[PDB]
């Protein structure tokens, strides 16, 4: 019966939009990198061969009921006095892989110990570390030292590269009615899964169509001075062919108090240029309320108004259609 | 319906017990010792300020689905190469103790997640060591050392002393059909939850019924030449008036590699002495097959027979008598 949703990224980014969805009568999956090597997740990779559990934890947690004692174990994290700081989420899937000796089937044991509602799937079974090669030609080595250089990216890539997706998430490509991209950071937490071949693969060979929602504000050491068409641009350089149908945006301008705040932190509005994209064949969907402002002069989007507009593409993309019979 | 059980103790001789005891028709309640500071344990206590994780960990998973990923989980112990070679259990009931500021409270949420059946119970919510006064007077400082000098145990004291019980312990005691103490460590096992000012004055006041469960084998460092009475007698020093009414030993004689192989670990067989027993009042309950004897000379207690002989004396505690009204 219910309609199914792909998203594939990583970071706060996915989480809080897979929460955001969990609100609406949809089958979620979520295709999660697996190659961060910084804080938690660096310190439990530093201790055992393991593919990153800190992105995945979060995106099941966001599937799960935030005031169960076990979502709240699982999100649990000691002082930096106590156990290293660490996780102790992390130190369960740890634990659990030990156990299964295979890091997708303790993903898939706990999602259900947990009681999620959906289903969360590593882009990868592997232990990989993600890499870049900047524009210049430098590889960096990492995805902790990837944004904290100082030049254009050209390209990511996994090592090592020969990496299989899991059945699951091909298959959810397959039998998706939408697949969203982002929002995230374009290169670390999108990109990242799109390096998996067969992601990529999957996603040229499927008729769902696919849908970026692109950041509200460019980051420093990934997409300096990138307009959207430069996002889909990086993801379709990926994948190999164009693919993406539509993108979630804003075109409002901001408060010189806002522009202020991001230029301080060396980010600037990401340019939306919407007859290019028509041009492109690219449908652009927004609304009036989509990002949200503080007090502070930060912006966001707004979860529930992001979360609805994706229910709602999905609810009119599978809507029935004019024709004579 | 059901009849209630009440277990005291620590170690494996609880977590066996209680788990055989798991196969009839009864409630279980386990008090635990708390006192710990040695091995899996003492690496968590020395990280943080705790009651001791490791015992109560094992009673509850004794009585919870030993199959169940969860249970997997909590008995799961990393290699020394990994988190310190910490158990996964005491990480995760650490956890619990600082969300809830309250280790009992963490037990309790504990248990019903792990859907234990029966109820396990700390014998103090304090943090407390636990110190020996040797026959020479000596004082010794810590579970771990108490064993590991070469003197007659005095008396078993804890550090603060002034601790209170759990009411919840303190009302299974009040309401029990029968209450079991042992088989375990006299001192460091069972005499360590005694010390609870509370637990003893419940005991005293109970009118349920008091069985002592014998060692096989004395114990070095804890129970050198000590025969049953002795065992009796120190419980009754510590609660202050004599209140045990059963006693489950055996009084055969072992083979010469059976003797053998504990006089190399410095342990005999507990002695019986059936007519003093009987003369104090303590009736003594045995079977032909309560005790396990391996291959290699090594002995245990039959779990099935030593549990199936406590749930037999419930039931004729509890059965009807003859008067004439």
């Amino acid at each position: 019966k219910q309609m199914n949703v792909v998203l594939i990224g990583g970071g706060t980014g996915l989480s809080v939009l897979a929460r955001g969805l969990r609100e609406f009568p949809i089958d979620i999956t979520a295709i999660v990198t697996v190659a961060d090597n910084g804080g938690s997740t660096g310190k439990i990779r530093d201790v055992m061969d393991i593919p990153a559990p800190g992105d995945i934890r979060n995106v099941i947690a966001a599937l799960s009921d935030s005031e169960s004692i076990l979502t709240q174990l699982f999100q649990y994290r000691f002082g930096e006095n106590q156990v290293d700081g660490h996780s102790l989420g992390n130190l369960v899937i740890a634990g659990m892989t030990n156990i299964t000796n295979d890091f997708g089937h303790a993903i898939k044991e706990l999602s259900k110990v947990l009681n999620i509602k959906g289903q969360v799937i590593p882009s990868t079974n592997a232990s990989v570390q993600l890499n870049a090669v900047m524009e210049d030609g430098e590889i960096v080595h990492g995805e902790t030292n990837i944004p904290k250089t100082h030049k254009k990216i050209d390209r990511v890539f996994l090592e090592p590269s020969d990496v299989e997706p899991m059945n699951e998430a091909i298959e959810a490509l397959e039998q998706a009615d939408l697949i969203v991209l982002g929002p995230g950071s374009l290169y670390t937490s999108v990109i990242s899964n799109l390096c998996v071949k067969g992601i990529s693969e999957a996603l040229l060979r499927t008729s769902a169509p696919k849908l970026y929602v692109s950041n509200v504000m460019t980051q420093p050491g990934e997409t300096d001075n990138y307009d959207v068409k430069e996002h889909i641009d990086a993801l379709t350089r990926q994948v190999g062919e164009p693919f993406i149908d539509f993108v979630i945006c804003s075109s409002e301008s901001y408060s010189k108090d806002v522009l202020q705040r991001y230029e301080e932190k060396n980010s600037k509005p990401v340019a939306v240029h919407k007859e290019q994209l028509k041009d492109s064949g690219i449908r652009v969907l927004t609304a009036s309320n989509l990002v949200e402002i503080s007090n502070e002069h930060y912006v966001r989007h707004n979860t529930k108004v992001l979360s609805k507009m994706i229910y709602e593409l999905a609810l009119e993309l599978t809507s029935t259609i004019r024709f004579t019979p």
